[PDB]
DNA sequence: TACGCAATCGATTGCGT
DNA sequence: TACGCAATCGATTGCGT
């Protein structure tokens, strides 16, 4: 086509390729005909013939994990609005934490000769590590370590032990001393790490956390509620809770309330991400937040660096967490003796 | 590098092609050998190439709103799924309802070549009608109309108007008589159209509803929130409420909590589209379930059908809302009068 | 029998004149 | 000065032998 629309101005394609990128001087009734041509001919040029002949596609794949949950919802529009920003288009791929899926996305990822490639997922077995490696010849960034666990990418990391450890503070500064905490996956660096950082607060305060006290959740709003109802199933009761995620929190408000039980006059409840519409649970939830958009951000600008800059060392930048008052925590018991 | 493998193998390119798409008969020996090279080449073919050869990128667009909103990501999830499932790759666009973004998105989407285009722009004032004409040579299916606007395209229509009054009969059958509603933008059809439907069904009822009771929302829960205030902030106000989405339902939950009201005992309130985590509202909401999944699915098959049976013709299908009883209605004050 | 030649798909860009 | 020739980017596939 790109032909057609030469032949249509009488010039050579040279010529129309120069005027459609301005890549050099051409006359004005010149670049006149060609547009004119171009027009008529409703002409859009191949970006696959071009990518072949130029060595890049101007896109970007997303190795992600789900896309509907909150969080990387949340996370994935920031990127796509970065990409969009800078002509990048955009490949979305759900792993769903599977090796196979995620072998098979990987390929076509390559295959499809992606510029740069985001990783999201979650959960990093060796052979998920190994795979990697394998492709390290495409430029990567992996956005959801707690530290760097390869030296082929480059990694933005969270903080997630010192958010979990400010989630544990504020329950101790405002009077509590019985927690409990739902976590998420420990395999996951949002799940391990945000309660290390949360247990090394209660350690420093010399607050145990009786087993019965900790259940373990899957970020989902359903594992919130399991959980919530297990620990206020119990004869003893903590009075406040720390859960790590906004959703499965969300979960969690459900079931005491189902019980019958107050938030935060009965219970406490802090969360973890500050999620959208955090703000609009009931009650106004009091979480920890996530910088996720900057999150996201920082990840594509390490990537435009190592694609453009044709950076080889691998970098790494921390984001950091900050605590935000909403309405479900309240004054514990031992509030007044600090 | 496809003549670095040939080589390697001392065998044609057209070989290691045949070999790599099982395309032709290829002799065991010959099978290996090429298949060995591919190994230690350590070989993958540029699907770029291939798709300049072949006249197809087997990847799918879709120029959508927002990705956050629960209500969308929810869609497209399902939507990847399926593109995964038939090995299509997924280019996701969000315009924000914004014309130039929109022209430009299209842009690159056609420039790429993309198989097939999934439309989900929310409201489409001609302009936006025109320019997707400019483009009818790419297959494509809207997917959020409530009936077809143009004949270049496949719709899958939602039956919003019904779900409507459904919600509407509900109330009418609960007992209620003093309703408010807060829907969604107008110039949508998820807002039009659910109104409508609803209005019908008070009309049908004799009830009439006081323009102080209708508060525009704009799906966001903060929208919600204010309406409701403004709703209940009145000297005379209703004993339900018609929330047309889910999130913004459970910003107007969060109000009538912060103004001490109870629900459903003060106010009964019914959302729509039974959002994956509706469930964990506080209350559990009512509301009516839009077959989000079965949106995509059917979507996505439309735009294979027309893509390989190469249909030329418009088409559309109609999926149906249901509803969903869970806890944020109670029984009105007509109730036993029926 | 089993495989290879050469032209094609749509663009870019270094030499030239 | 302002523009064009021809080779290249990595694959496919119809004829042949
Ligand atoms: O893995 C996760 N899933 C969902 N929400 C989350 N928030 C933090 N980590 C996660
Ligand atoms: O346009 C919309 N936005 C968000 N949620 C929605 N649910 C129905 N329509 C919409």
């Amino acid at each position: 086509t790109i032909k057609d629309v030469a032949k249509r101005a009488n010039v050579s394609t040279t010529t129309v390729s120069h005027v459609i990128n301005k890549t050099r001087f051409v006359a004005e009734e010149t670049r006149n005909a060609v547009w004119a041509a171009i027009k008529e001919l409703h002409y859009s040029p191949s970006a696959v013939a071009r990518s072949l002949a130029v060595n890049h596609t101007k896109s970007i794949g997303l190795l992600a994990t789900s896309s509907e949950a909150a969080y990387f919802a949340e996370i994935i529009e920031a990127v796509e609005k970065n990409c969009f920003q800078k002509g990048y288009t955009l490949i979305l791929g759900n792993a769903w934490n599977n090796l196979e899926k995620q072998r098979a996305y990987l390929s076509m990822m390559a295959q499809k000769r992606v510029d740069g490639l985001l990783v999201m997922c979650s959960e990093y077995p060796e052979p998920l590590l190994a795979m990697l490696e394998e492709y390290r010849h495409i430029p990567m960034v992996v956005m959801d370590w707690g530290e760097a666990k390869a030296d082929f990418t480059d990694a933005v990391i969270d903080n997630a032990f010192e958010g979990g450890y400010m989630a544990g503070r504020y329950l101790i500064e405002r009077g509590h001393r019985e927690i409990g905490v739902i976590p998420g996956p420990l395999e996951r660096n949002t799940g391990a790490g945000r309660l290390a950082g949360f247990m090394k607060a209660m350690e420093e305060a010399m607050i145990k956390v009786p087993e019965s006290w900790i259940v373990q959740g899957d970020f989902e709003p359903e594992s919130g509620y399991r959980a919530m109802q297990q620990i206020l199933s119990q004869p003893h009761r903590p009075t406040a809770v720390f859960c790590g995620g906004d959703i499965m929190a969300m979960g969690a408000l459900c079931a005491a309330d189902e019980m019958g039980l107050r938030v935060p006059q009965d219970v406490s409840l802090i969360g973890y991400d500050n999620v959208r519409n955090a703000r609009y649970f009931t009650p106004a939830l009091t979480t920890i937040h996530q910088p996720k958009d900057s999150l996201g951000e920082t990840a594509f600008n390490m990537l435009l660096d190592r694609i453009v800059n044709k950076r080889e060392e691998p970098q790494s930048i921390e984001v950091h967490p900050r605590l935000i008052e909403r309405r479900s925590v309240a004054d514990g018991p031992f509030r007044d003796y600090r």
